[PDB]
């Protein structure tokens, strides 16, 4: 039984970031993988993603191309050039993570852990045994996909990791699910030439999301060419001749319900929301507490039920992003190794950006969440809706909508809601802002930048 | 002599913007124009400026088109298309502005205003008087340009006035200064292919901003293909049989001067400064105080040194901006007409973005104003260089530089400098996160945003 100061169950972000800083500390660290280290956000998210739509941006200039004094672009994207050198990106990060993990001096124990029956908390790797009074849990997630009992066929469609696998363009895709994932999916694909439908329970996407935002996202894409299909959802799917066929049950509210099929469909994408990875960890050996989800319950310090075991990022199922799992871990190495007793991450004001087309930025709470915080009375908002510059002489426009939830009698500033061009690199400082408690008086008396779409925020009134 | 509550002589940013929040405090004004309302900004300055750095952006990403699995866009760009819809969008504006006064009940004198002999302060135009107990002289500046004593035939060049007449893209064009106006008409004429020379007085532009920038700024003119003559100035200027011929002098310190003559120059562009226009306004007969640049001086309040005559804008010749005028001008209409003594703007911490390529983002203390404010011994800063992962896949590359300046134990932002893609629209919310004193610790305890570059300065170590 190897001993360590830091034994840490996954080498994606929330994992790595936690024995870098531990190890920084003086913590004599090890992290097992039995994948590829960078974990989902390295090989299968973030990175991948992000150079997809970069792909998409590329494809929308393209079209204004003409308007701007240039000549025609004529045509056909190549999907497998750009994929290429995305796996090759990929690689390269592999290897500048694990060197960063080497020159760290952290042990990387490569296959997969699972706990044991011994008494202090014990897990074993290949047969080999390894302890440490501190063991973290930060084996993140995976897709989820419906059981073939409760739509057969399902297992005909593919999800996000399988996205990432594809080498060609798929002619006519699906997607289902109404989340980060399907909006970012439906609106690289689209973009790129594939004739998509994105299939939603309900009217709108994003429904979580502030109000404004579901709204004009959802028109968005519409205007994109995205085919949106409400009140909808999958009965069933089976291979026909040439693709998959789709069946789908539409049930408008007020209306009698309508069964299609969807024919000649190449890619079916599920993007329904993710599962915690727990199940092959024998977490009931040590009664290690999960929720019915298999998600590990942890307190305000990422402890666990069990005294040294601790778990961080995805695998405990809130706020499922690659900054948070990196927070996460960092403040647990300082209260671990650091002896900083209050160390621990604050999961308000978190912000966040949804690569679609406009993008989409938010922080703090959404218009309803303040009213049911602070009472109607107490809730001001301030919105504005306008048409960027950069379509002062296209064609094709796209809107950016801001709004702006203020409460109390200082109008501090407790959530910000945009959609638009640059409103992806927009965001960050006015989360800062947010973060420090500015009331609208701090905003209003910040000089603006002109001309951009940014200097809006500090101008509403 | 008709007599109102507020005259404003000058329809630009600041003389519109304060009349209209005069107006809207109950005053009665009149905005006195003898050419166009909108002023600089938006007849020859930020907004048609912005279009064209839109379209040089469009020539950019289309270098990228291939990289990105596209099929290579092939060339020629045509300066007519833009500049007609150029020219169109103004005329928008024009039109927006005009309707802005008249909804607000301003009155607008078209002609030229110039002040009386008379006691009282009063102003005539076209032959009729006009009065009020506070006058705004918010006439802005033109473009400075060599006289024909010093530099012989320097009246064969044009301004950026001139820039914004232009029907054609200039085959082979030459600029002369170094500030914000020569980088951003070199990177736009370069962008857009015309055969770039900048000439510059020293060895780097922007020579006032951080150090870092001005060097990054430097060398990606270079990499842009832009050429820049360090040393050197122009002795003459001639009208030879196809275009124009420039003598110029090339003194690198430790060298001897050598004298070079350019060919074959289609655009000459004196980007050297702007003067004050307050020639014409006769304020010698009311005794108003000028520097001898002909600027005209005013206390913390915008007042000058006759009582009930204030200037705002770039006629005071401080923070020449847009936005800077336009709050200044409001302050003073709260101060004037909602009593607000203490209403006035803060010259501190304004933000500014350069539109070069990749653009410019900076507010607040450089590292040599803060070491000289400060002390050596109190100042750190923190600073970054990556490539975007958006240059994963190109061939052509541009860097980011992210630099922070921090003072005291505390550690207090006191100064944001970057370059970078994206940071035109980054800067507004660290703007604000820096006016409200803002220490390392605050953008430090905010989650970043991935992937994104923004995150970069919340990340810094
Ligand atoms: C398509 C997609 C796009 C996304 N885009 C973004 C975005 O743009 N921005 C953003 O902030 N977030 C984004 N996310 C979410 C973000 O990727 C995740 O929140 C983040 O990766 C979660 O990190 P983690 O450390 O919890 O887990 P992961 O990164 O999943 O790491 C878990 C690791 O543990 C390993 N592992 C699991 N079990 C074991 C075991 N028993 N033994 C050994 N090793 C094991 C796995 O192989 C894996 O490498 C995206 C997610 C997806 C799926
Ligand atoms: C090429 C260029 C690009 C720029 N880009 C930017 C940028 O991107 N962002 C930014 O913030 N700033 C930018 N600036 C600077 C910005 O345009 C100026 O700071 C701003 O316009 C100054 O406003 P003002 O109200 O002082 O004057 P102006 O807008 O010049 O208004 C003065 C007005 O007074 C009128 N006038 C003058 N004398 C009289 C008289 N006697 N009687 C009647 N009317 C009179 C003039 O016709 C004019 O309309 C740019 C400037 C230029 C030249
Ligand atoms: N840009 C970024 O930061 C990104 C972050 N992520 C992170 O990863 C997480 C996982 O993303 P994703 O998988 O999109 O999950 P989400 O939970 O974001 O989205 C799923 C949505 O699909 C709908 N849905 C649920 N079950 C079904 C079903 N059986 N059939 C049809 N629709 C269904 C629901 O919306 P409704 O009730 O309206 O039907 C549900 O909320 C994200 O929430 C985010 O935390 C992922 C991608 C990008
Ligand atoms: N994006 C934005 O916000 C924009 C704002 N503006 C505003 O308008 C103002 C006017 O812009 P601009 O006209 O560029 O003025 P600036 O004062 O910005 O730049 C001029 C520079 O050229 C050099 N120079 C001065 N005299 C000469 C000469 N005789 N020969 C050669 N070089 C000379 C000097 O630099 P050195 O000492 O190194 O030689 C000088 O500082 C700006 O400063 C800014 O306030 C303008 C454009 C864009």
């Amino acid at each position: 039984v190897a001993s360590y100061d830091y034994l840490v169950i996954g080498g994606g972000s929330g994992g790595l970031a936690s024995a870098r800083r531990a190890a920084e500390l003086g913590a004599r660290a090890a992290v097992v993988e039995s994948h590829k280290l960078g974990g989902t956000c390295v090989n299968v998210g973030c990175v991948p993603k992000k150079v997809m739509w970069n792909t998409a941006v590329h494809s929308e200039f393209m079209h204004d191309h003409a308007d701007y004094g240039f000549p025609s672009c004529e045509g056909k994207f190549n999907w497998r050039v750009i994929k290429e050198k995305r796996d090759a990106y990929v690689s390269r990060l592999n290897a500048i993570y694990q060197n960063n993990l080497t020159k760290s001096h952290i042990e990387i124990i490569r296959g997969h852990a699972a706990f044991t029956s011994d008494p202090k908390p014990t897990i074993e790797v290949s047969g080999k045994k390894y302890t440490a009074p501190h063991i973290l849990i930060a084996t993140g997630g995976m897709p989820s996909t419906p059981h073939e009992s409760q739509i057969p066929g399902a297992s005909l469609g593919i999800t996000s990791d399988g996205f990432f696998q594809l080498e060609e363009l798929p002619g006519r895709s699906v997607i289902v699910g109404a989340g980060y994932i399907a909006v970012e999916m439906a609106g690289i694909l689209s973009a790129l030439g594939s004739k998509t439908s994105l299939m939603i329970r309900h009217d709108k996407v994003l429904r979580s999301f502030d109000s404004m935002i579901s709204t004009n996202c959802t028109e968005e894409l519409e205007n994109a060419g995205v085919e949106v299909l409400k009140f909808s959802q999958v009965k069933e799917v089976k291979k026909t001749l040439s693709g998959l066929e789709v069946s789908m049950v539409t049930a408008v509210p007020g209306r009698l319900p309508v069964m299609t099929m969807i024919p000649d469909v190449d890619c079916l994408l599920w993007a329904i929301g993710r599962v915690p990875n727990t199940k092959d960890l024998s977490l009931n050996k040590l009664g290690i507490q999960t929720d019915d989800k298999g998600h590990i319950i942890v307190d305000e310090f990422q402890n666990t039920n069990v005294k040294g075991i601790y778990a961080v990022g995805d695998v405990c199922g809130k706020a499922l992003l690659t900054p948070v799992a990196i927070a996460a871990g960092r403040k647990l190495a300082h209260r671990l190794f650091e002896y900083k007793e209050d160390s621990k991450l604050d999961y308000n004001n978190i912000p966040t950006v949804v690569f679609s087309h406009p993008p989409i930025g938010t922080v703090g709470l959404t218009e309803d969440e303040a009213i049911h915080k602070y009472g109607i009375e107490n809730v001001k908002t301030y919105s504005t809706s306008f048409t960027p510059m950069y379509h002062a002489v296209t064609k094709r426009k796209t809107k950016c909508v801001m709004k702006m939830v203020c409460a109390n009698k200082e109008e501090k500033v407790v959530g910000i809601h945009m959609q638009g061009l640059g409103c992806d690199e927009m965001l960050q400082g006015f989360a800062v802002a947010v973060k420090m408690g500015a009331t609208k008086a701090d905003f209003d008396n910040t000089v603006a930048i002109h001309p951009t779409s940014s200097e809006e925020l500090v101008t509403l009134r």
